[PDB]
């Protein structure tokens, strides 16, 4: 059949090293990774969706007006937990835009604010609505891997917290810490090729989604330690 979905794809290489946590691998996941991809894990589409979500809450925080971190938390909670349409009703395009904001507005052309909220509702979904775009897993392109990638194995623990916080902070913040669960992480070298894709019935909606994903992989990153610059991917040939 094929899904009858429009699949927008591109080829991406790791611009900086990519740090990926190994979960509980199914036999399938282990099969592909060991036998096809020289041990290189994939990037879950849910992670691609998350970072792309995050990008849009960050930009849209510039569209309402207190402290920035509070606004971002508002936009994020609205899209993910509540009704974004209702809460961001009075959003207006800002006087001064960030670069990410500029890039965002280039994707969504001459569409007005309450309209773009709708396209984003459709792309990602909400608590009441199904998302109309599939965020596929980003997968190593085995044949285009020149030499056998040298992989590093390290152990780290997770610490969870709100991304947006008052004042400067360090992490984990005082009184808080990592959880007592050791996790394997593989570090993937630069210039490892991944296939990246999104799908949906609406071709133009799906294309916009792809553009956001591009934007998010170049400037925000996936995997762990992204704040140190790890996990950036850029399109090639």
């Amino acid at each position: 059949m094929l899904n009858s979905l429009h699949a927008i794809t591109g080829k991406f290489k790791t611009q900086s090293r990519l740090v990926v946590g190994l979960g509980d691998e199914s036999v399938y996941e282990t099969s592909i990774r060991l036998l096809r991809n020289y041990g290189v894990p994939y990037i879950p589409g849910s992670a691609i969706k998350g970072v792309t979500r995050h990008l849009t809450y960050y930009v849209l925080a510039e569209f309402i007006n207190n402290d920035f971190y509070k606004r971002a938390k508002t936009v994020q909670d609205a899209f993910m937990k509540g009704d974004p349409k209702e809460i961001l009703s009075n959003a207006k395009v800002p006087e001064r835009c960030s670069r990410l904001c500029k890039e965002f507005l280039r994707i969504f052309g001459e569409k007005k604010v309450p309209e773009i909220i709708d396209e984003l509702i459709r792309i990602f979904g909400t608590q009441k609505k199904e998302g109309e775009v599939v965020f596929f897993d980003a997968i190593p392109i085995a044949e285009e891997i020149a030499d056998k990638p040298i992989l590093e194995l390290d152990i780290m623990n997770p610490h969870y917290g709100p991304y947006y916080q008052s004042g400067e902070k360090n992490v984990p913040p005082p009184g808080d810490w990592y959880d007592p669960i050791p996790i394997f992480f593989l570090t993937v070298p630069k210039d490892v090729p991944f296939l990246v894709a999104v799908g949906g019935r609406d071709r133009e909606l799906t294309e916009k989604a792809f553009s956001l994903v591009k934007l998010a992989l170049r400037d925000l990153g996936v995997g762990a330690k992204t704040s140190l610059g790890y996990g950036r991917l850029v399109e090639y040939v």
